[PDB]
């Protein structure tokens, strides 16, 4: 029944056409890993304090992302979902969880895969410190294991030393470009790293997630951590239509959620989760 569902899904996406033209901009083409995934004008994150008379300057190949199914008097997270950095788009980023005051980046791709770039590195070997534009960032540690990477990230602006912020970082490790990982658990723990972290932040701004397209792991994870935050605010019997999520985070940002498989993904976490809920209760 999958197949059937993504067929719909991405039948729908088809007619999904909404202006990109500042994506399009020739002075952005090297901003862009691929020409057909820009982002939509209307929601894209606009990068602030640059010269708008340097033409383009203000641009990111990244949305905002938020569960637009919730009412008004609903608290829930919200998330940008961008691509992964080029060399020439390092400071870009930068810039974007400076501006947006985000606390916690996750990062679903491997640098390199199969000998395919996917996202060059944009932080610091550990114990030291980079400049990327006007902002220092220091990896002040780092845990990782075979399965993710937790760097912990001190960022200050190159002209106020005494703003730093703590800035977390995971990276998940196992789920391939245009692929799914072999089981769903390692990624509802990551997510639960990540949701407890920003839950432990008061007045933290939105999680960067991205991949190297970010589309298919950022769109299938973002679903994810929506449908599980809505199990764990809402409880186990809350009314979940994965199609309905998807159609409605695709409104944001084309394309997200890139393979049947990875469609299926989020069934199979999402009931995963609602077991490991429901034997904590008893």
């Amino acid at each position: 029944g999958f197949w059937e569902e993504f067929e719909s899904l991405q039948k729908q996406e088809v007619k999904n056409l909404h202006q990109r033209l500042e994506g399009q901009r020739p002075e952005n083409k090297g901003k862009n890993r691929y020409k057909n995934i820009l982002p939509f004008d209307h929601s894209r994150v606009i990068l602030q304090g640059r010269d708008s008379n340097i033409p383009g300057s203000d641009y990111i190949n990244a949305n905002y992302i938020k569960n637009q199914l919730l009412g008004p008097d609903e608290n829930a997270k919200t998330y940008i979902a961008s691509q992964g950095c080029l060399e020439a788009t390092v400071n870009d980023f930068w810039q974007m969880a400076w501006q947006e005051n985000s606390r916690v980046i996750v990062m679903t791709t491997r640098e390199v895969e199969k000998g395919r770039n996917k996202c060059v590195p944009y932080w610091p070997e550990v114990g030291m410190q980079r400049a990327y534009g006007p902002y220092s960032v220091t990896n002040c540690g780092e845990h990782d294991t075979t399965e993710y990477k937790l760097r912990t990230l001190q960022v200050s602006p190159l002209d106020n030393g005494d703003l730093i912020r703590e800035i977390w970082h995971y990276q998940y490790l196992s789920w391939p470009d245009h692929g799914v990982p072999s089981e769903p658990g390692g990624v509802l723990s990551f997510l639960d790293q990540i949701n407890q972290r920003q839950e432990s932040l008061p007045h933290a701004g939105p999680i960067i997630v991205h991949s190297s397209a970010g589309i298919g792991r950022t769109g299938t994870i973002i679903v994810i951590d929506m449908l599980m935050e809505n199990i764990s605010t809402k409880g186990l019997d809350c009314d979940i239509d994965i199609q309905k999520t998807i159609q409605m985070v695709r409104a944001q940002r084309s394309g997200m959620v890139q393979t049947e498989a990875q469609y299926k993904f989020i069934y199979v976490a999402i009931a995963q989760f609602i077991e490991t809920t429901k034997k904590k209760l008893e």
